């Protein structure tokens, strides 16, 4: 395929929201932020990585049956940042993302795609910041470039 073919180093997660104008305003804004240990594990991630590879985010807004696109991390976590501007209090910090696909995908395309570090469960069943195996985390998103 034309997407993602290479790709040697680097980690990709999933990212599960509650809120759809969570993720308009991360794509107006190309920022995000997680809970506090979802912002812990992909803060690790990213520095551990050193701008060797990219660290890529797969969304999906909880009970939607869709993934709606895909970002790139694109700084550290900010743990000190303006209170209340997400759909909830309780998202303290903040990250730079690049989005790169603003698509919406039905998890029918991608439920087959099971995850050996999360009991094999397929990874469309993902809780946020489920790290995806790089080998499964290539098939979703190339899925997810080519669907149409
Ligand atoms: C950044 O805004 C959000 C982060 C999250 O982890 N879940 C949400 O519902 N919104």
């Amino acid at each position: 395929n034309l997407y993602f073919q290479h790709m040697k180093h680097g980690r990709v997660f999933i990212i599960k929201s509650y809120s759809e104008d969570d993720i308009h305003r991360s794509i107006k804004y190309n920022i995000w932020c997680s809970t506090e240990h979802g912002n812990k594990r992909l803060d690790a991630a990213y520095r551990s990585m050193n701008g060797k590879g990219p660290v890529y985010l797969l969304f999906s807004v909880n009970g939607s049956g869709h993934f709606c696109g895909v970002a790139e991390m694109k700084s550290a976590v900010d743990y000190n940042t303006c209170a209340g501007v997400w759909s909830q209090d309780k998202w303290k910090g903040r990250f730079d993302v690049r989005w790169i696909f603003v698509k919406d995908v039905p998890n029918s395309q991608l439920r087959h795609i099971r995850l050996e570090n999360n009991e094999n469960k397929p990874v469309t069943n993902s809780r946020d910041t489920q790290e995806v195996p790089l080998e499964k985390a290539k098939q979703v998103l190339k899925i997810i470039a080519s669907y149409k």
